[PDB]
């Protein structure tokens, strides 16, 4: 599998995220949040906020201490003044294996995390549970068969893995 070790420094997200309580079929649930976004023009009012420290709209997967799953669409944004409307958080600085979907959105981005899944199950001790994971949207037609997402997973100490000696 071919991915693109990256490094981010800590970065402040604004957007909404929505709290599911399976992170399982919440598949649907993402759907619909993802609809309810743009049919509420929360979508183009985050568009406006983005700053460029990443080039594009995330969408977020957030571990809750409870087991739940969250899922947050967010922009990086200048932290000045958004909490009264939006959710803000930071997201903490993190190396990460960034992988490519290639293809119409969702469905290529659900495959290709399929295979992330089983690939990073190979690196137990270097994925990190605890910390959001992402999809990346930058600007083009998601429609067309050529579109990119990128896909962000989290690591630590990924250079001691056995895989790189
Ligand atoms: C700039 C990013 N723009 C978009 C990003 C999107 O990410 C999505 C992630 C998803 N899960 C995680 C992979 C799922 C299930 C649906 C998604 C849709 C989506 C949601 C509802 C209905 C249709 C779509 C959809 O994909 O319509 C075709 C573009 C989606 C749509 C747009 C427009
Ligand atoms: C609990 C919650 C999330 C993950 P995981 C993961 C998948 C495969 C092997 C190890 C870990 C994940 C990845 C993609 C989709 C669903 C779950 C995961 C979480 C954060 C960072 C790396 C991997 C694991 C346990």
């Amino acid at each position: 599998m071919e991915y693109q070790l990256q490094q981010l420094a800590s970065l402040t997200l604004v957007g909404i995220k929505e709290t599911y309580e399976n992170g399982r079929q919440a598949q649907q649930h993402i759907a619909g949040f993802w609809q309810r976004c743009y049919q509420e023009g929360v979508i183009a009012d985050l568009q406006l906020k983005n700053n460029g420290d990443l080039a594009g709209i995330l969408g977020l997967c957030i571990p809750e201490l409870d087991g739940k799953m969250s899922y947050m669409i967010a922009v990086t944004g200048d932290n000045s003044a958004d909490i009264a409307k939006y959710d803000v958080i930071t997201l903490a600085s993190s190396k990460y294996m960034v992988f490519e979907a290639q293809g119409a959105v969702p469905k290529a981005v659900q495959q290709k995390m399929e295979e992330v899944h089983h690939y990073i199950h190979q690196y137990q001790a270097n994925t990190v549970k605890s910390a959001p994971f992402f999809e990346l949207y930058q600007d083009g037609d998601t429609t067309s068969e050529k579109y990119i997402t990128e896909i962000w997973m989290p690591v630590k100490g990924l250079e001691h893995h056995h895989h790189h000696h």
